[PDB]
């Protein structure tokens, strides 16, 4: 599925999860 | 509940899924 913030839930500041990889989210909001 | 896009997930093509029933579904957003 398309990775979009429901499919996901934020939490953190990118510098203490080990392996994070780079990838662009999607919003259902900013295009309505 | 009122049918809304959160209750529900999206996922098929309207075809192959056996005694699917034709229905309006709501979303928050369009209003908005
Ligand atoms: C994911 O993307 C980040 C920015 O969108 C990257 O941050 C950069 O990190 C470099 C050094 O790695 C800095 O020079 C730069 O100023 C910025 O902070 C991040 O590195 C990147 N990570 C991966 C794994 O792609
Ligand atoms: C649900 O609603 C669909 C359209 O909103 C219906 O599709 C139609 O199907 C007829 C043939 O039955 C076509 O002639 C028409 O062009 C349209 O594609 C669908 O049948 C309907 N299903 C039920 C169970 O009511």
């Amino acid at each position: 599925q398309i990775i979009t913030t429901d499919n996901t839930f934020v939490s953190g500041n990118c510098d203490v999860v080990i392996g994070i990889v780079n990838n662009t989210v999607y919003d259902p909001l900013q295009l309505e």
